[PDB]
């Protein structure tokens, strides 16, 4: 249902091995942990997490872009990404989130297919 | 020192009323307000913070695109576009934030100048 | 050798039935057809080229964004996207192309892999 | 009537010295020569054409973006970028057009105004 693509817009190539957290906010407000893990040779994490888990809410996936670029030599401007949104059942069942990345700027989409 | 615009990608203009909060990590890790606006008529939203008060930091900048989607009748992805960034560790420098809104989608980009 | 992948930031999918028209430069510097077609449900279009055809040169992909705006009744800047580079032996192999559109922008991007 | 604005998403600045030629589709459908510049320290410019010339049609904004690059010793992907629009076709309309590159990477997207 939750799937990461991550790809590297100054060397053309998938973002591998970039650390992605995925956060459940909270009744309080905060930020409960929900899914983790690195992206694949294909810049792409699966498995995060099931239907019955996914639950409408609002989810936070933070994509750990200033580890990736300091592992290539190259000093970048942000800490991380960050792409907040809500989960709602009334839309299609499968959500995508990408992200293209450049050290001082990233860009994000949601592709939501059923 | 710190300016922000956005850009609608959907009417091709400046995104105009668009509410922008800035936080500033503390020493105990909470993200402190440090100052908010909203974009003018040409989408820009300047007078944030002045040299004094910008001090190093990790900041974040929430640009609050759902609620400018939604005060034109659209139902957006996201909740808002989040940049996160060190800022002035050595020495001032004067930042642009810059974002490209879409309904499913964001860019933003940083200008980062030594005066 | 040769994908395109196309994608709409309005809606939040695949941009389906978009024509695609990919050229390669010719000796006297004009544009010779050398592939087409539409994207399918998941806005790719793949099948285009052979490794054998797939020689070094200068290739461009057309992208008819304007078309896939006004069947959706949306009045779009662009007459449509170019997306037009080399392609280099000394690389990888398979190229993929991505856009991502909008009605007044689109941001494209090359992965490039073995 | 005409602007483009160029950044740099690698070093985080203005994209200074990018050459731009802008051309028009005559009736023949050659792109004929329109005009053409370099982006400023500020990664603007300005100046290409006036409210007479810039009459109704089909426009062609190409930024050299590999002879960007190439300048600064980096192999780029892409040959340039290329905006491809109708202009003043509902009466005189002001552009700028602003893209964002990376060596495997752009976007671009429109501002148009009414004055
Ligand atoms: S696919 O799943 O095989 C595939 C292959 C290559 C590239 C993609 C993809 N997904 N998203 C993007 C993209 C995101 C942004 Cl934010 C900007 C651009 Cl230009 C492309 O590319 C999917
Ligand atoms: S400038 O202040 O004259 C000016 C005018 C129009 C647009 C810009 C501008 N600033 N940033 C961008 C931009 C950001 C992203 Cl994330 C993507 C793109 Cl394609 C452009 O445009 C500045």
């Amino acid at each position: 249902p939750l799937m990461v693509k991550v790809l590297d817009a100054v060397r053309g190539s998938p973002a591998i091995n970039v650390a992605v957290h995925v956060f459940r906010k909270a009744a309080d407000d905060t930020w409960e942990p929900f899914a983790s893990g690195k992206t694949s040779e294909s810049g792409e994490l699966h498995g995060l997490t099931t239907e019955e888990e996914f639950v409408e809410g609002i989810y936070k996936v933070e994509i750990d872009t200033k580890s990736y670029w300091k592992a290539l030599g190259i000093s970048p401007f942000h800490e991380h990404a960050e792409v907040v949104f809500t989960a709602n059942d009334s839309g299609p069942r499968r959500y995508t989130i990408a992200a293209l990345l450049s050290p001082y700027s990233y860009s994000t989409t949601a592709v939501v297919t059923n």
